């Protein structure tokens, strides 16, 4: 307890000795409270004018317009200790899974060089602003690396001084860039060396890309077995137990030397013991601590969530198949049955899943899985929007299954070849592209962000009539050579100044392992749309008077945006579409 967290607490107290006070009206029940001190400060969603002026029909659609306007009662909850049988199942499964993921991979430290190159290319490292201004500045100053060095040698000694979280159905725990570096040095290998690629992990989809996910779900659908289950957990990060954090820490059993010691310190000192500062308007700063729940950098969070979800879903599969009778206690012979199941069919059972952090799709051996709930509930992974003991409802058609905020369509090209394409309600797509984050955007930077959205729509959502037209309009309205940008960067093949038809051919034909015929497409007119009724079902405005007037008059909208940006070199992409081709 305070032997591991006291030093961080001590150090903060001293910096605010003028304001330290144990507030008696503290709201915390499940977090340990330590003290408060004096502060005063707040990041709203800003509208992208380039995208909004080229999507006029959506100006009167509240599902779009409300997205730009405007659970900490879930962070302050507790999870009970799992039963002895559950703890045994989790430990056996986690031991087996780290070994499988480690068969073709070697754990290793990530470098100052790799970290530096990440900060110098706008990767979201979830850091806090104060001695240096930006991350770019800290990394180019040797004083920083000496602070890093002091902490590093403290971690080798099994102690922590400066690794403190700042809190802000979501929750982002920002840390100072130094604490983020030390996390990346020790555990960055999971992401940098693709431990959760589908080739390496069989259930994972890390690095796969939205153009691959539908093909992966269709391949799972080809297995013999029951319905496809896609159960969402209520507040996954808040249901990570101390037992889960101890099973995740077993990755260190595969390490050696300095690396082993630096990783053991991240898990012990920052994950299994956390120090957090939170803004309360009563504005003060609260210093609180706890042992359990997920609070890591977003990229390490993704890999450990994927690990623990793979573990939880294999155990749910074991329960459905009758491998064990009760979570109260595993007999010695059930332990051997469980290990033997993993060796015999574990890899096949992983291939029945698609798992992206807390998001899963599972095609079990049969539908006993639907009512196999004792281990899942006792591990704390309680299903969202269903009563605790009500059997899961599965999907009978892979094209209906939700995954990574999408569903997937099978789309047949005029030439017979089959595309499996990503989709979601079109109001969500248009409303997101109309929003920016942060201050000081120039008109050029705003245009280049609109171009990023447009090129994403051309590559992923070309099959939606309204998005192909709006993408062509935005690309016509932004100078042809201006480079697409994002401040907050999976595979992003639309982030390029290469011709989008060339990129479409590379992604959907040349490099697509599910497309046997590699004949290139010569024009956008060869690339199909959803059926008109299906496009409407998925939120198209095709058929509305507002949409018809927008489509007819699109050159007027394009010319409005060109007049604002000024006298630049532009390309007309509208004649790539049959209706503007004379
Ligand atoms: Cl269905
Ligand atoms: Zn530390
Ligand atoms: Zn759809």
């Amino acid at each position: 307890n305070l032997d591991i967290i006291g030093k961080r607490i001590e150090k903060i107290k001293q910096e605010h000795e003028t304001s330290w006070h144990y507030d008696q009206d503290h709201p915390y029940k499940t977090w340990a409270y330590h003290g408060s001190y004096e502060t005063k400060q707040t990041a709203s969603s800003m509208v992208n004018g380039v995208v909004r002026l080229l999507t006029k029909p959506w100006d009167i659609i509240p599902m779009v317009t409300q997205m730009a306007m405007t659970f900490k009662e879930k962070v302050d909850t507790r999870t009970q200790e799992p039963k002895e049988g559950t703890k045994k199942l989790m430990k056996i499964t986690a031991e087996w899974l780290w070994k499988e993921l480690g068969k073709k991979k070697t754990p290793r430290m990530c470098t100052r060089e790799e970290f530096t190159r990440k900060v110098r290319s706008n990767a979201a490292l979830g850091a806090i602003f104060n001695k240096w201004k930006s991350a770019r500045e800290a990394v180019e100053d040797s004083g920083f690396w000496e602070l890093v060095d002091k902490e590093r040698n403290l971690h080798l000694e099994g102690k922590c001084e400066t690794c403190v979280y700042n809190m802000m159905s979501r929750a982002i725990w920002y840390m100072w860039l130094g604490a983020r570096f030390l996390e990346f040095e020790a555990l960055g290998f999971l992401n940098e060396d693709h431990w959760f690629s589908r080739e390496n992990s069989l259930s994972g989809v890390e690095g796969e890309g939205l153009h691959k996910l539908g093909y992966i779900l269709r391949d799972v659908s080809k297995k013999e077995g029951g319905a496809m289950y896609a159960d969402d957990t209520a507040g996954w990060d808040t249901r990570i137990t101390l037992e889960d954090l101890k099973n995740e820490e077993m990755v260190t059993n595969h390490m050696e030397g300095e690396h082993k010691k630096l990783a053991e310190a991240i898990f012990k000192l920052t994950y299994q013991n956390k120090v957090v500062r939170v803004q309360r308007p009563t504005t003060v700063m609260d210093i609180i601590s706890r042992r359990d729940q997920r609070g890591s950098g977003q990229v390490v969070t993704y890999g450990l969530n994927t690990f623990t979800n793979m573990e939880a879903q294999l155990i749910r599969q074991m329960e459905g198949e009758g491998v064990f009778k009760s979570i109260q206690h595993l007999t010695v012979t059930e332990e051997i049955a469980v290990k033997n199941w993993l060796v015999r069919v574990g890899r096949e059972r992983l291939s029945r899943m698609a798992i992206s952090g807390d998001d899963c799709v599972v095609k079990p051996l049969d539908d006993r899985f639907a009512s196999a709930l004792t281990a899942l509930n006792d591990m704390g992974k309680v299903r969202k929007d269903i009563q605790q003991w009500e059997p899961s409802r599965g999907w009978n058609d892979w094209t209906q299954v939700p995954f990574c905020s999408h569903h997937f369509h099978e789309l047949i090209m005029k030439d017979g070849r089959v595309l499996v394409v990503p989709c979601r309600n079109q109001d969500e797509l248009i409303g997101r592209a109309r929003i920016s984050q942060g201050a000081g955007w120039s008109l050029r930077e705003t245009a280049c962000l609109g171009k990023s959205y447009a090129q994403m729509w051309s590559l992923m959502y070309f099959h939606r009539r309204d998005l192909r037209l709006a993408a062509n309009a935005i690309c016509s309205a932004v100078p042809s050579h201006w480079v697409p940008t994002s401040r907050t960067t999976a595979t992003h093949e639309w982030m390029t100044t290469e011709d989008m038809l060339t990129v479409w051919n590379r992604v959907w034909i040349q490099e697509n392992p599910w497309m046997e015929d590699k004949t290139p497409v010569e024009s956008w007119e060869e690339i199909p749309y959803l059926g008109k009724r299906e496009d409407q079902w998925c939120g198209s405005l095709i058929g509305l008077t507002s949409r018809a007037t927008w489509a007819k008059n699109i050159q007027t909208a394009i010319n409005q945006v060109r007049s604002l940006i000024g006298n630049e070199e532009y390309t007309d992409y509208m004649p790539s579409m049959k209706r503007f081709r004379r």
